[PDB]
């Protein structure tokens, strides 16, 4: 039984962690065979932070501008090419601690896992959903740049997430292993904001099954509804549109419990109007939306 | 800046994990120098006394797999409730590391593992009632609790069982167990629990840190006014010592531990009126004053 944030252990990340300084900045990077990858954004000055010229930016740089140390190996840079807002450095070395591995684009409401760092160094791990406005809520500090984000399904790291960025509101944004943003957010300190969040109604129901099956009940109520009718009450509490996908796949949840997916639905539209009369579900007092139903599988 | 509950990296201690199997039972061990460490209670039952039991073993009855490799057992013993089982191989991957004993209200991380594979991560604290709110399930016991310091890692934590109630039970790694617990199947409780009030205070520390100030007010107590409060509320007493470890927090945000004390009465006594801190609708009280200013701070 229990129910928490779990995160994927970190180990085959950290060994692909490094350090790469480009003048005065110093961020993170993630080496994998003989490239590390890192944000673009650390061949900038700060002089044009509003609106670098990245590709004038990088013709200017020779390979030994660009300091790599993995601990305390400094690794020898031979060629260099930018991807979207990723650059690519190729080196003189293959990581001989390269895991299996793949570069995966997540949708919104997905879960990984973050291994903060800073220099090169590992500070910690924790649990990350993609939001609805393509933002994070993380835990970072200047330096963090670099950091990913990551599954380990079955054999194999799936890289989901590059840190780039903090918006005003205190949340993060980055871009997949392919250099594309996230969300509408750009490489530049021009004015941007993370648009409205909203919740991720289809992790909701996840773990309000996952309580029900952790032996939690009291929520339940004896109504349906339909899925046009759920959809009307739930955005007027910033909820997200569920779907027929999002229906689909609960389905096994659905199985395992017995309560019926439009069931459940009605149990969320009683939580909505009434709250939590002091009770919790799996130790919140507020309604839970970063565990997918993938998640609450892996850990009941 | 964000702030969240942050394990820490764990591929030390994955390199440490191995699958223990004897009789029909199977578990997890650490693997450290040549000694593979679980708990006694693998060994076969025929209520138990476990040293009668363990002369019937022979060496070759622990079949002990690092990853697909078998480690040959060349002697067994045993310390309180902890198995040592000499193996013949010293692990190549062993860490720095020592053997520590927590207190109740100091956290640590979990890597969960089944059949000796790491499956996940998550931060915890020991309760004041010697029990942990973890995620466990069947085959997870032999898992492990740590911090890491520097280089070194502190062993702290063996998990050993689930309580009716849902939470976890354990040993440190000499066998002892946290709380009045013993290692067999029979009629075991954890006592009620108490809320750890310096972590809570220091949480509100954090939640002042990362701009969340609503709850501040005026006012002022004294230890032995807000310690009747406490006492009211299933909250454990502030000592001194709480009150002097809260120091760096205290001069940081101009906020003195007394005058948040007042703060924290008025949330008891009125609840929080609707709003969050840090995320929570709860007074979350599983980080300590130290690992708010470690993720406050950035260390690797
Ligand atoms: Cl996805
Ligand atoms: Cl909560
Ligand atoms: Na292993
Ligand atoms: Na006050």
């Amino acid at each position: 039984s229990g129910f928490r944030k779990m995160a994927f252990p970190s180990g085959k990340v950290e060994g692909c962690m490094v350090q790469v300084t480009c003048g005065t900045t110093t961020l993170n990077g993630l080496w994998l065979d003989d490239v590390v990858y890192c944000p673009r954004h650390v061949i900038c000055t700060s002089e044009d932070m509003l609106n670098p010229n990245y590709e004038d930016l990088l013709i200017r740089k020779s390979n030994h501008n660009f300091l790599v140390q993995a601990g305390n190996v400094q690794l020898r840079v031979i060629g260099h090419s930018m991807q979207n807002c990723v650059l690519k450095l190729k080196v003189d070395t293959a990581n001989p601690k390269t895991p299996k591995y793949k570069f995966v684009r997540i949708q919104p409401g997905q879960t990984f896992s973050v291994l903060a760092c800073y220099n090169g160094s590992p500070s910690g791990v924790y649990q990350c959903a993609m939001r609805p406005n393509f933002t994070i809520k993380g835990s970072f500090l200047n330096g963090s740049c670099g950091s990913v984000g990551f599954n380990i399904d079955y054999d194999c790291v799936s890289f989901c997430y590059m840190h780039h960025m903090e918006l005003p509101t205190g949340v993060h944004a980055g871009t997949d292993l392919e250099g594309n943003f996230y969300g509408p957010f750009v490489d530049r300190q021009t004015a941007q904001a993370a648009g409205t969040d909203t919740t991720i109604t289809v992790n909701v129901l996840a773990w309000l099954y996952a309580a029900v099956i952790n032996g939690d009940r009291w929520f339940l109520n004896r109504f349906t509804t339909t899925l046009n009718d759920f959809n009307l009450v739930a955005m007027k509490y910033n909820y997200e549109p569920l779907t027929q996908d999002h229906v689909d796949i609960l389905g096994p949840l659905s199985a395992q419990t017995g309560i019926a997916v439009l069931d459940m639905c009605a149990s969320l539209k009683e939580l909505l109007q009434n709250g939590m009369n002091g009770r919790t579900i799996l130790g919140s007092a507020l309604l839970e939306d970063e565990f997918t139903p993938f998640d609450v599988v892996r850990q009941c």
